[PDB]
């Protein structure tokens, strides 16, 4: 290959990411080096890059990109289970692999990763927005077969994170139930499709743009209303006043969380997936229906990633993507900031 | 170190185990070498050694011992998570670590281990009944802290196997439920202790031996019944004719399974944990109550082994142990055939 | 078909960008075929047409764009025999009259009556493929593709057929020991290299502007690559020992690249001006070009050539990079094409 | 190989590109080298920024005037080297027969311009290619088992400061002071040279604080920030005496002005760096008495041998970032933005 590789890095606090030529890494024992085939942009990348110097703690420079797919380039010493050339997706939320949470497969909830300094690619470790990347262990590689890399990259976060949020309360979403999806962006437009595939719940979408509402219907939403002060009333108009069994808020604004608490049913669920600084649900007596649980989920488990890949291979996921080159990385992040990307932006080296 | 080590091996079909000298293994990348501190014996070892030569195809010589505990002696290249001297128990039912069952933590139900020739230590792979043993991966080590290795060794099987069987239907064993334990020696004695620690179910002990029944009461059995033809009516007399929510048959004989089907409640459960060749539950309409599920569980999950270790370290699990030296290995196995071991035999190199 | 209305992208008024529209689903008349479009490719020729002033433009509005069509047979017009419903087919672009001497020879792209009769290609006068359904005038303008990926097949109708025809016009000259120069390694050029390696033993030397493009040319099969410009001709002659190139395939078409082609083409060679740059032209006269070096501006390709292009693609000999778009994303995709932000060839998938 | 890859400057205002050209063959007296290391430096950026009128090096140009390699083929009649010998390339080629050349100062050859003799990578084919031609055996300096990547910067980053210092080395005895303006690149090596071949006090001057801290690690006894106050700070460190020698590796008008304000009586100013139009103004009352000024050019062959001896003794330490030949143009972009710490070196 080449001694150097193109990469999109966050180098200075408050500055836009830059395209640089950095050394090509080599896999240590147990590690795997991949030739990246597609790297996705996530709105949480903007959040990280918008943190002040006091809060930012992911080191500089940082190769961005935690939505990674690639082909096995080089196997580290003792790495069996994958051959060179195998198409694989990168399981992002790396854990210690030995705590109680990790042994259950829930590595995203590892209780020792923070103490041990184990961070995901693109969020502390070198990310996938580069020609090559290192993966710490073979257990963080999931085969994708002949899936198109551009549509496979979002599965690692844009599919895995909604899939996990939905899975936490899937038994509540039988026939007759209603699931409200707020935000029809990169995550939400996949979350709608997941709901249609693993449940018989009625899906009501919520967003601000008429194009986002049309996208929601395009991907299986049974109904779509506009976000705002009237969103709660519009939803309850469609449910006959009953209230939604579950509300998946992929925006995370205080106004969207407020709408969630106004429409969630008794014994229901609100999932705050989107990140807005300071926004929070208010879980207290007479401020939220009885028994309606609230949680901020984080990414997903490894088996959930394999299930998401299985959904894609069965044709149940229609991922909307716009392709960029590595040199267009910083330009793509400007596009994502202004909300000009319909769906998920993906960089292809 | 030392170039060679003693090991108790099954060397030819129909023969007794012998203490032989073999090379001390060295850990390759990803592997871990343990200095064995305790190696348990159980009747499953006998069942394997009684396997006929006609059935045999490969596997000799075989170092015995699937109930292994030790201290980390040397780390293979790239291994992280443990240091030299760490006390760890060996997770028995090794799996591929990459299938859906493995990613969920249920390696004992790995769907690829058979095809890939992945076998447990002491049942296809070199076991713990030796001065040193190789463990294929760090994920098959569970820390035990300062727990006595002799007390920890039976937990790898005698504790894990009943704990998994109970765990499969634990949500059914709330207050007001009844759990029947057939065979209160060996694993049943541990099962009773587990049931009192993780559930409020009423426990009914069933066994042939009067002495065993009294000791079952000491560890929590609320009632005792003599196994046999009258066991079913005796059990129904205790439950008021409503049946037992769950029946854990640790004998596995046809007569005890027959008793289980006659006492299991509607929508209950029967777990066939003991193994008697040919014995089987007959699950059909009007031969078993409606909704009463039956299963033959296998060993347990890694996270379950951690929970079993947590119970022991909390003082909730005590298994009587008879200690032998490595040279007494073959003698202990002869003692096991004649049932002369009270408790669980443990070899301490 | 199924549905009286269908989605489409149309060029509706001069100087304005294409728009997504809702228009009626067409019905196949006698001799016609209705296709459910599976892939419709974009190319810069669409930009050139939409950049034509009001006076020059003579292709009729509104115009469903898309002259690189692939789809499945949806309905057979009366009397149409030769295809079954569901058959995957590519759309032959340069429609001709089918009755003149050129058409009878298989060279419909050089039909001498099409202009008089108003016969225009899909997306360049007739309704194109950038819609859920499209009409094809005749069964002879359909080429089967089998199980070939429609997205991979769509560029073959232009990005494959056009370089293939240019090379085929002088293929007998490209024997072992010959040298073929490829100027421009973009959409058509890098397909031209793959074609040259598959159907000839010629040495391929590439010319382009970017270190990235020169590296790509070497990756696709070029033996050597040099930077475009005033020194391009001398750089090529350095690699050939000063002999000159048997054929130069100029896929850029600028005056500078044509000048390079005339400075590097060998005696009795050939220059094919394939790229379009308004006003650019070769100057074929004594002392301005070597003896016997013919120059031509080829147009698209023949139907038998498109069949050969499909055979190459189905055998794994043709690899074209692609990016897919939604029908709604049609106008946005053309914006990308204007700014040159599309790597490879764009394809709309209804 | 009938043809080879080479990083070339092919037209004015354009960026360097990797292009295929014929593999050269050595004529009588010439030597063919398999390149093992080819250094990049800002002088290449300066040459490529030359407008059309000034550039007189001819196109296309294989870049790379900091060349190292192994002898691959000897032209007819070439004795003194064997196939496989590791050698650095002496850059400033001369005629070899004029008075300056006969004294060893080929860099100051008086007939090279009239005869059209140009250095590799600056008029003649450079080293940034798989193979390169060296016109004569006397333009090869053996390096022994020296790492070729470490040898390549010595051909310019070591030779040029070494020559500039050597021109007035007898002045730099104990008690003397040497001011180095511009610590990056050549200046970093100049400081190391000053500590190795002299006992002079070294005052590092630069605009970047991080570069100044690195100067102190290699031997600088004091650090000053370039600017309007640099002259006062330097004279604060030396008292009112001034600096015996000022080696200006930036060459800007401001840095030259600072040099004229701090140089001591009977001292020396060496304008090593190039900024178009910048010049010292040597006149009465505009510079101390007896303070000589010169623009030195590269170095002599014996000086290159001495630089190699310094490197092989562990006295010279240049940080190197290694690039492949295909990454040549990429490495040049990083040099334009000063993103390379130390020196870039291409390894075919
Ligand atoms: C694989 C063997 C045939 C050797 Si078995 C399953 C008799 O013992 C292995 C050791 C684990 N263990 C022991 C007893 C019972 C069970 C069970 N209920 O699965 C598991
Ligand atoms: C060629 C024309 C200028 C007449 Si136009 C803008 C109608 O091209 C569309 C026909 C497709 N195609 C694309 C590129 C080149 C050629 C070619 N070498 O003819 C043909
Ligand atoms: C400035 C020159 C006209 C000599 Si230039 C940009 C053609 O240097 C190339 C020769 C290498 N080098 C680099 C830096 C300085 C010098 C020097 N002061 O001699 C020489
Ligand atoms: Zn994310
Ligand atoms: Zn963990
Ligand atoms: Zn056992
Ligand atoms: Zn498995
Ligand atoms: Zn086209
Ligand atoms: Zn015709
Ligand atoms: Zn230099
Ligand atoms: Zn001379």
């Amino acid at each position: 290959r080449g001694s150097h590789m193109k990469a999109v890095q966050y180098t200075e606090i408050g500055s836009e990411p830059v395209v640089v030529d950095i050394p090509t890494p080599t896999p240590g024992p147990g590690e795997i080096l991949l030739k990246v085939t597609a790297a996705g942009l996530c709105h949480s990348d903007i959040f990280v890059m918008d943190m002040p110097a006091a809060q930012y703690a992911y080191g500089l420079p940082l190769t961005l990109g935690h939505e990674g797919v690639g082909t096995v380039a080089e196997l580290g010493e003792g790495v069996t289970g994958f051959g060179v050339g195998d198409a694989v997706a990168v399981y992002g939320p790396w854990g210690c692999g030995a705590c109680h949470a990790c042994a259950r497969g829930r590595e995203n909830y590892c209780t020792r990763a923070a103490d041990l300094g184990i961070t995901p690619p693109g969020l502390g470790s070198p990310g996938s927005m580069a020609e090559y990347m290192i993966v710490d262990s073979a257990r963080h590689l999931v085969p994708i077969g002949d899936l198109d890399p551009v549509a496979a990259a979002p599965l690692t976060d844009a599919g895995l994170t909604p899939y996990h949020a939905i899975s936490r309360v899937l038994p509540l979403l039988g026939p007759g139930s209603t699931a409200v999806v707020i935000g029809v962006g990169g995550l939400g437009h996949v979350g709608i499709q997941i709901l249609r595939a693993v449940s018989a719940a009625r899906v009501i979408a919520v967003d601000l743009d008429d194009d986002r509402l049309a996208l929601a219907r395009e991907v299986g939403a049974d109904a779509a209303v506009k976000s705002g002060a009237g969103a709660a009333d519009a939803i309850r108009e469609l449910t006959g006043g009953q209230g939604a069994t579950a509300v998946f808020d992929f925006v995370g604004a205080q106004s969207t969380i407020d709408t969630a608490q106004q429409v969630v049913a008794v014994d229901g669920h609100i999932s705050v997936v989107g990140i807005h600084a300071g926004a929070h649900a208010k879980v207290g007596f007479f401020m939220i229906p009885f028994g309606a649980s609230v949680v901020t989920p984080y990414w997903g488990t490894r088996s959930e990633l394999m299930e998401v890949v299985a959904l894609a291979r069965a044709g149940r996921l229609d991922i909307h993507t716009e392709t960029f080159t590595l040199d267009e990385g910083p330009a793509a992040y400007r596009r994502l900031r202004e909300g000009s990307i319909r769906g998920r932006g993906v960089v292809v080296p």
